[PDB]
């Protein structure tokens, strides 16, 4: 039944590529926000994580929902790992010029996120206040990241996440992660780990001024140069279905979350979990011939199958930090993962009614 999957991918491709003023409205707003933040002492070097691509989408099915990252480089920071969480960190400074521009957000040794955010959110509030032309509103909701959600017009939503950028070596918790060696090669892994890493404000539970590692730039680089062969998806004789399988996994989850948004059992699942499981299947199946365009149906099924295995065993290691179990029962409880298991098996056994 790979014929249905192709049609699903065609609709999704058409929706995304259809002419839209959305990206241009959000560019206008983001560009005003950046200039106004660049005028303030603490945010002088703030900039876009992806330049030219204001249109990063979390929900592959929601074209009016945008997700942007404002990065700010911090030199010579000291990370202290928080509570053996492996992913969450206190941000200290080596502070050899003690007058670092973020000195105003200090609480002794420790960089305060809630303070940085409240000022970030206040500068942003002061520019969405001075909006010319089109109308935009700030929907300030809980959670440190995204910092704010902007609503433009009736349909457009922009999540803005603030991120510290570190150009030093990745924390030890990543040392055994990104296990792409038998897929993208050991030399690519080394290249990637020379790239910076990011830290976004975040709490482990739902108290403390912690930051969480973010590697969305590495995920993007992998997806756009994803084959074992350097020529994967350039020709037609080596055209693969890796990106299609990811889009199908994302769209399955988004459709099931929408189908059950009144029951809450699926609220903790996100794109992270499907992207992570996908990349694990990329390591398991490193050959481009295991992702043949013609095998879209079988390839999708391996992804669904592996995702179901993660759910039932309650194990899904973060791709960058192998000791962080995304499916631990402290993050998602057994009944929630068992609920999702049942719905996906119902989809697979009825030829995915969410793809009708
Ligand atoms: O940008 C990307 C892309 C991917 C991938 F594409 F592979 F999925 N994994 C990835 N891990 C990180 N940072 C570490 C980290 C991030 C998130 C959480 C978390 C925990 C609980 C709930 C929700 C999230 C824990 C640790 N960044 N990052
Ligand atoms: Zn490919």
């Amino acid at each position: 039944g790979a014929s249905k999957l192709r049609a699903v991918l065609e609709k999704l491709k058409l929706s995304r590529d259809d002419i839209s003023t959305a990206a241009g409205m959000v560019k206008g707003v983001v560009d005003h926000l950046l200039l106004r933040l660049k005028c303030d002492s603490a945010f002088r070097g703030v900039g876009l994580l992806n330049t030219g691509s204001y249109y990063e989408h979390v929900k592959i099915s929601a074209p009016n929902e945008f997700d942007v990252m404002f990065k700010l480089e911090v030199p010579r920071i000291q990370l202290e790992e928080y509570s053996n969480t492996r992913a969450y960190y206190f941000v200290k400074f080596k502070r050899n010029p003690k007058e670092n521009p973020l000195s105003q957000f200090l609480e002794g040794e420790i960089l305060s996120a809630s303070k940085m955010l409240s000022k970030f959110r206040k500068i942003i509030k002061e520019e969405i206040n001075d909006i010319k032309d089109t109308d935009v509103i700030m929907k300030r909701k809980r959670g440190g990241s995204p910092a704010v959600t902007l609503l433009i017009s009736e349909k457009i939503s922009v999540d803005i996440t603030l991120a510290l950028e570190s150009k030093s070596s990745w924390p030890a918790s990543t040392q055994e992660g990104l296990r792409i060696q038998n897929w993208l090669s050991a030399k690519v892994r080394k290249q990637l780990r020379l790239k910076p890493f990011y830290l976004v404000p975040k709490h482990a539970k739902e108290q403390e001024e912690t930051w969480r590692l973010s590697f969305s730039h590495i995920e993007k680089e992998i997806l756009n140069n994803h084959g074992k062969s350097k020529t994967c998806c350039e020709n037609k004789e080596e055209k693969c279905c890796r990106k299609d399988c990811l889009k199908l996994m994302k769209y399955l989850l988004e459709q099931l979350k929408e189908r059950f948004k009144d029951k809450k059992h699926l609220d903790k699942f996100s794109s992270y979990h499907v992207k992570t499981a996908f990349f694990h299947v990329c390591t398991q199946n490193p050959q481009d011939s295991q992702w043949d365009r013609k095998d879209l149906g079988l390839c999708f099924d391996n992804c669904v199958t592996y995702f179901l295995q993660c759910l039932r065993t309650e194990k899904l290691e973060n791709y960058f930090i192998p000791e962080f179990n995304l499916f631990s029962s402290n993050l998602i409880d057994k009944r929630s993962k068992e609920f999702l298991t049942k719905q996906i098996e119902y989809e697979r056994n009825n030829e995915f009614p969410v793809f009708d």
